[PDB]
């Protein structure tokens, strides 16, 4: 029996009433946790709560303070059950305050009509691309393959549109949560413009899956192609938007984060 | 005399919760709209007694479309940091959960900026004529719009919508007002399949990328809206969207998602 990272990361357990975890410090990021962990960790909540049913379909965490590597305790709502759909209201607690925040939709899906409105950039395989390693790593960087494709902090490119292959490291079968992780694993947008590095950090990150749950276990191990694009940077804030593509060109997720950022003039 | 809007979102402390009305006014076939609920919501945090900062994010779910009716939300200041700010709303009517939410708010400080999409070149308002809805929604006469491309008679071939947006009768435009007009855009399903299907929106946000001060001096003139779709696929697709100045300021972005009956 081992147990990989992730599962390590967000596994929990139920009393009855709270979920607990603790947090991890090998996916720690700078001034608390990766950010696509302790989202991860919000979904499994609502994911193992007896009352939920059908599949997610999106997720927004609120990151109301950066959490202590400390036991946590999560407490999630089934507020809403309908036929088809059932909205979640979480809450993280550790030592008595609130740490983080989340809301989230469940839902069961039957098919429908469907068209691809965006278009997955042509790029080149996960072969031709090499593995992408930071000088200094972070911790949470080593849960992650990336191959980088375009759109560094030490390239010589202008504007703030990356591409990358990333999956699980070591491989791991894809899930939903699993999936909410990989989109936080993009570098900060505006590290790529500036070529150096500033105080940042998440105030709020959203996710929509798009793709019908199937599709998303459909890939297993297979390696991933994200897309991560800024909008502006103002007066102390700037916010990040990006897809998550199936390498046969399935749109899989979408996402946005609202990022506090500390640049002066 | 008060304005529609005003009327809408008007909202009464009693020490506890909030107590307000849904409007039919603002109602749209399905439910009432989900620009006027979102308003509302955010409204609330603003009133409470313990608000610090001013708004930065919101994000809104519809557990179920509310009735027309009284209801009362019950926002918490979930957490008060030195200059940031977290709210848990949630509206019940009858004591079943209609609405949630959770906003942000927070100190804007002056720093460096760049602006990296491109706000579209368009024709300004005035070439453009206002566009009256065939069969208006009670919530439409409250808006003025004028349609730049994306509608479901355009000729068009994909999901993308500009037009110029403001409430009408003017008025001058606050946190929100912008948050409303995100709401303003014909499903993205209509534009592409170029007719109306059944939809609901789950799931709504708006990130506020203007500065408070930008914001307000905005007044009471019309805007930009843009809005795209990524996909479509098993019973959803999603609505990107982006709301700037005339001046080319980017004001807002917003993200919704969005259940479709369209069978095979
Ligand atoms: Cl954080
Ligand atoms: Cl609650
Ligand atoms: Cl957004």
């Amino acid at each position: 029996l081992v147990t990989h990272a992730f599962d390590d990361a967000t596994a929990l357990s139920f009393d009855g009433r709270q979920f607990h975890g603790q947090v991890k410090a090998e996916y720690y990021n700078m001034v608390g946790p990766f950010g696509g962990i302790t989202a991860a960790t919000m979904l499994k909540a609502a994911m193992s709560h007896p009352e939920r049913l059908g599949q997610p379909l999106a997720l927004t965490v609120n990151f109301a303070a950066p959490a202590k590597v400390a036991p946590f305790v999560i407490e999630a709502v089934p507020v809403r059950t309908n036929r088809s759909t059932q909205h979640f209201t979480l809450t993280m607690m550790q030592d008595g305050e609130v740490v983080t925040t989340a809301t989230a939709v469940f839902g069961i899906r039957r098919e429908s009509w469907s068209h691809t409105e965006a278009v997955m950039p042509d790029v080149p395989p996960p072969a031709d691309v090499p593995r992408f390693v930071a000088p200094a790593p972070l911790p949470w960087m080593q849960w992650y393959h990336v191959r980088l494709i375009r759109g560094s902090a030490f390239d010589e490119v202008q504007d703030a549109t990356t591409y990358q292959w990333m999956r699980d490291d070591p491989p791991r079968p894809l899930d939903h949560a699993a999936l909410a992780a990989l989109c936080d694993t993009f570098v900060p947008r505006v590290y790529v413009k500036l070529k150096r590095p500033v105080p940042i950090g998440t105030v709020t990150f959203t996710v929509y899956f798009l793709a019908d749950p199937e599709t998303i276990f459909r890939q297993g191990t297979n390696e991933l192609l994200g897309v991560a694009r800024a909008t502006g940077f103002s007066h102390g804030y700037f916010d990040q938007i990006g897809e998550v593509w199936s390498q046969d060109g399935d749109l899989l997720a979408t996402t946005t984060q609202l990022v506090y950022m500390k640049a002066p003039v």
